[PDB]
């Protein structure tokens, strides 16, 4: 859905940018004050003692229900970035059906 | 499978053990030394000032692959206790086709 698209249902946040002209190592995520901010710098010799530096700042409101502590990030082989978080749960009928029982270390 | 079956495949480990005649209350799982440590305790008044109380402790051994930190154990509503861990996984091809981005906090 061009750019950047970004998507929040009922059981999860995600963010898709299209970052095809960058390399892995060039991106930074960062996570404050309830926004995710992503950063680009990819630089190119080019011909003739020429360069090309490509940047770019996003910066993403994350919704307050989203699970701050299982955020991920990846890059996919063509260039997606994919950012997501799980949204914590309702909890009608937590522990209804199956109950959890706790695990002690 | 009985009362006990242990399952240990590519992805994951698992235990479901049978407590049908406990309460959810009446049952601790507790990870020490590579072994996984179950108790259950269950005490019921029957007629006439009797009463009965049955108890057991189960030993697992953990395999040493499996991620000590994403543990998690249910218990569902028919009495079958669920003990399961991921396994760690083996990096062959790790970052080959999707690469992990870290999510700086
Ligand atoms: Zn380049
Ligand atoms: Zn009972």
């Amino acid at each position: 859905s061009g750019i950047s698209e970004v998507r929040s249902d009922r059981d999860k946040f995600v963010i898709f940018l299209d970052v095809k002209h960058f390399s892995p190592e060039d991106l930074t995520v960062k996570v404050q004050e309830d926004f995710v901010e992503i950063h680009g710098k990819h630089n190119e010799r080019q011909d003739d003692h020429g360069y090309i530096s490509r940047e770019f700042h996003r910066r993403y409101r994350l919704p307050s229900n989203v699970d701050q502590s299982a955020l991920s990030c990846s890059l996919s082989a063509d260039g997606m970035l994919t950012f997501s978080g799980p949204k914590i749960p309702s909890g009608v009928d937590a522990g209804h059906s199956e109950r959890a029982i706790p695990v002690s270390r």
